[PDB]
This record gives structure tokens, sequence and C-alpha cells, in this order.
């Protein structure tokens, strides 16, 4: 409707590669408005590889109807040669290259935080009806480092089907069944790569042997900073039934609780000296880059 | 509140272009690297034309808390300061730049709805400094920025107390140096004459020490154009000697809304029937890319 801009190709022009994954390429890209003499930073992904135009179109009305905080909506869409979409910059860059930046310098605050948050925009995207199917720490995006945002569900959709073996539920990978509780067990996975800095889920296993050792009950290690109480919400996103995972709404609360008292769930060396910004900071972050968090009692 | 305003180490940005400069000081194009991050964020920075002392500097701060206590989406808040010996005042850039570049730039390709639309918003960004009881002594064309063509703010207030523009002055302002906000009312006037000019300097080929007998005589800037009779009567009435006889900035708003729900009836321009007016469309894509902030007729 009024939610997805057509773009013509003249009207925006690709700059430089920041990345790329299993569906496509993405480009930091300037928007150049009609009539004006401005030039506005974009991010436009490039769909790798079918689908017609009204039905491309009528997934990108889709995409673009999202509105929740930690979503990121796409904006607009230019459909005459490849497909390309357009959405909004984050010079921040995704959540897991900044997990591993600053693995020395995050704390318990920060970390349960983004829990909340990515647990609030997969909520939402139940709440749509809407299941990703990729999500993983490479697809949350910073917005600031307070405030990060989901990102490429349902590109999965879109393209068909670099499969995220990895990450995903083992009925997804048994018989390709992707649901919202199989979301949560990615959602699992993406909080343990949170809490080890951006490690690498069973790193030196090869993606052909993880049915099978699943299917044994094995799973991802204790991260040494999480305490219990948070490794076993991680196991629960593990469990073989579906319908014994945790569900989103549920996780939003678990994790906003632990928010409140952080340094009881996590063990972080000089955690302590690790706190949210200050009111004067976040009111100067904001009014730059955020105008669109939980703290300890 | 002085968490308001954010005090700055010189060593957090640096300048990167020169975007003009006025008779209080230079403003560059900078750039903002928060402690600890790799991100170059664009700011706007005011860098004054006078080197102060430690003294002088804590004059400046109480100021500017009052500068940074601005909350309205027509004013533009400062952000930050750096009492470097030259002072530093860090604001949101604008790509756009001021109304009076772009009413000149797009000098008869603008439509009414819009120039109306613009008359409005400058007025309920006045009106919230009269209720706070801020005068901001510079207003003009040149002080308003566009962020969008949709949505313009007014800029540097507080300037002038900190640290003269007789063709925008009032009549006691010239010569007993009086302003209050009858006499803003005087200074929004020409900057309406200015916007419905598309850009003209008042009082062209008079000199500014003569201004203030050419008004003493009841001479006032002329008709423009394209503006009918209501709308020059207001104009006219800003320019009334006995200041309390002139406009409240809160009758403005009511008389220039009314004016916007039927502008062609207000403002006669060749081709306005062919002017671009904003789809939603195109408005929630400027928002989503530009404009995020909580804010027309
Ligand atoms: C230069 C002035 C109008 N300015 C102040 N002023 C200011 C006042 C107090 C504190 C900080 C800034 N804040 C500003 C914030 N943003 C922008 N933006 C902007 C300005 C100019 C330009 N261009 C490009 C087109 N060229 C024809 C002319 C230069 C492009 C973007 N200007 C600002
Ligand atoms: N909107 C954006 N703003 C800034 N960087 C972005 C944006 N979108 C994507 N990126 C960057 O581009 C990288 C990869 O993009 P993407 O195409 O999503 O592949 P991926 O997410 O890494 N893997 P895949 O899970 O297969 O999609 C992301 O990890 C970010 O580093
Ligand atoms: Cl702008
Ligand atoms: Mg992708
Ligand atoms: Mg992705
Ligand atoms: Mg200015």
């Amino acid at each position: 409707q009024a939610l997805l801009r057509i773009l013509k190709e003249t009207e925006f022009k690709k700059i430089k590669v920041l990345g790329s994954g299993a569906f496509g390429t993405v480009y930091k890209g300037l928007w150049i408005p009609e009539g004006e003499k401005v030039k506005i930073p974009v991010a436009i992904k490039e769909l790798r590889e079918p689908k017609a135009n009204k039905e491309i179109l009528d997934e990108a009305y889709v995409m673009a109807s999202v509105d929740n905080p930690h979503v990121c909506r796409l904006l607009g869409i230019c459909l005459t040669s490849t497909v390309q979409l357009i959405m909004q910059l984050m010079p921040f860059g995704c959540l897991l290259d900044y997990v591993r930046e600053h693995k020395d310098n995050i704390g318990s605050q920060y970390l349960l935080n983004w829990c909340v948050q990515i647990a609030k925009g997969m909520n939402y995207l139940e709440d749509r009806r809407l299941v990703h199917r990729d999500l993983a720490a490479r697809n949350v995006l910073v917005k600031t480092p307070q405030h990060v945002k989901i990102t490429d569900f349902g590109l999965a959709k879109l393209l068909g089907a670099k499969v995220p073996i990895k990450w995903m539920a083992l009925e997804s990978i048994l018989h390709r069944i992707y649901t919202h509780q199989s979301d949560v067990w990615s959602y699992g996975v993406t909080v343990w790569e949170l809490m080890t800095f951006g490690s690498k889920p069973y790193d030196g296993i090869p993606a052909s042997e993880i049915s099978s050792i699943l299917e044994k009950g094995e799973r991802l290690p204790q991260p040494p900073i999480c305490t219990i109480d948070v490794y076993m919400i991680m196991r629960k996103c593990w469990m073989i039934d579906a319908d014994s995972r945790p569900k989103f709404r549920e996780l939003i609360i678990e994790f906003s609780k632990m928010a409140r008292d952080p340094q009881r769930y996590l063990v972080i060396q000089g955690d302590e000296r690790m706190h949210l910004p200050s009111p004067t900071d976040s009111n100067f972050y904001r009014a730059l880059m955020d105008e669109e968090v939980v703290d300890a009692d």
C-alpha cells in the first residue's frame, strides 16, 4: 500500500559490499530523491536467483508491513533487473561481529537486554504469523549498542532453497518442518553465540554430523559466564519435542527478570564496571541515531 | 536538567567539511566516534567566532543547558558542547540544509501546500519557545532547516544571547535593543516573506543603516507575486509599529492552518496544479530513512 516504495534504478546507486549470505549480497548504497540534490545512505540487498513479480511483490508488502522496534522493516524494492531490497543502513553492523569486537568490554546488562530485545522481535513475528527460518546472531543488527533488531525473516520463504544446519531445530533438519517453535531452537543457539562472545557453534563438527549428535542428546556446552539458570533456558530451547520448548512470550519474561539482577545470572570479570549508558549519554545517542532497556534494581 | 547536554572531549569528533558561516560562527559537518567504537556518525558543529575564558564559559554553559532543554518537533535541540578554547556546539546534521537555500533552489517549482505547511510549522516552533518564555532574536529563513521537504525546524535558538540582522528586526529592536515574543513575530513575518518570494533579499537596494528610517515612515516589504491579500495582510500585521497589535504565534498557527486546508485559494502559483505533493508512500519512505521523530495539513 503506502508501506513499500517501488524504486527506479536511477534513484539509487550501490557503492560498497558490506556482506553476503545464503540469500544475497548487502551493499551500502545511496538514495537520490528525484528533483533533489541530496544523497541519503541506505542498505541494499541484492537477492540471489522462480517467481513472478506479482508474487514477489505480494511477499514484499508483508515484509514492509512489520512494525516493531526490534524488527527491521523492508522500506523499498526495485525489481526491474534483479530483486533489490532497500532498508535502513545500520552502521554498527551485525550483533555477531559486535560481540566479538567487544568481547573484553561487554557487561551482563547488555547481554541480557539483547536477549530480551531479540525475543521481543521474534514474539512480534509470531504474532504476525510469520516464521523467520534463519535467526542467528549474524541476522540481528545493531542500531545502537543499546538497541538491536532482527532482520531477514521470510527471505527463506521468498527465495526457497549455506543452509544453516548448526542453528536449525532437529525437525527442520530431518523433515523440513519450520515453525515458530523451530525459531525458538535458533533463538537458543543465538543466545549461545552472545554469551560466548561470538563462538562458532559445534566448532570442528562437520554439518553432516549435527543431526546425529543431537539425536544422541548432545548439545552446545555451558558458556563459562552463564549461571545454570541461563544455560537451562538454552537447553529448553533445544528439546526434541517442539511443543516442550519455551514460547517467545515466556523468554521475554524470564530474560527481563534476569536483566533486573543481572550479576545474579551472569558472571563477568569487571561487570560491576560495565553498566548501561548514563541518562546523559543515552539522550545523545538517541538524538543522533535512534529517534524511534531494563535496568537493575 | 543537565542530562540533556552532553559535554564532549575534542578527541571524540572531527571536522570534515565547511557547511557555511554566519554572524556567530562557522558551521562544519563533522564525525563523532563513540569512544571504543569503529563507527563515524555525522553531526553539525558550530564553532563560535570568539575564543573564550573559563569564566565566560560558565555563562555559556548555563545558556547551553537551556538550548538543550528545547523539546519540540519544529525546533532544533542543542545535543552537545565542547568547551575548547573555541566553543563548539554539536547538533544533528540536516542533509537538505536551510530553507532559504531550498526555496531558492526549487524557486518556481514548489506548490502552495508546502509553502503554507512550512509557515504552520515555523509558527508551531516559535509558539513553543513563547510558552517556555524564550525569545529567539534571530529568526530568518536562513535559520530554518529542512529535515525533510515535509518537516522543517527552527535552528540557532539561544545564539544571539550567547554572543545584527537589521532587515529582520522589529523597529523597537533596532531603536532600543528591545527583544520580546512580539519582536520575534516581526521576524516571523519577514521569514514568511522570504519563503513566499522564493528567497528574495528583503529591502534589496536599501542599506541597513537606513532601515529604521523607512520603517518609521511606514514603508514595508511588498506583496509577493503569489500572495493573495489574506496572506499579505498577515505579514503586514506582523510588522505593526505597536508590538501588541501584531499577531500572536498561536493565532498564526490557526490562520495558516486554515489556509493550508485550501492552499490554492490563498497562494496563486503558476503550474500549482502539477506541483509535487507527497503521497503517503513517499512520506513513509522519507520518515523511515530520515525522520523517525514524533511530529501536516
Ligand atoms: C550551516 C547551518 C545552516 N547549519 C546549522 N547551523 C547550526 C547552528 C547552531 C549550531 C549548529 C549548527 N546546522 C546545520 C545542520 N545541518 C546543516 N545541513 C546542511 C547545510 C548546508 C549544506 N550544503 C549543501 C548545499 N550547498 C548548496 C550548501 C551547503 C548541506 C547540509 N546545516 C546546518
Ligand atoms: N541493513 C544493514 N545495515 C548494515 N549492515 C547490514 C545490513 N544488512 C545486512 N548487513 C550486513 O551484511 C551482513 C550479511 O548480510 P546477509 O545477507 O544477511 O547474510 P547473513 O545474514 O550474514 N547470512 P544469511 O543468514 O545467510 O543471510 C550482515 O551480517 C551484516 O554484517
Ligand atoms: Cl535534512
Ligand atoms: Mg541474507
Ligand atoms: Mg539475513
Ligand atoms: Mg543557521
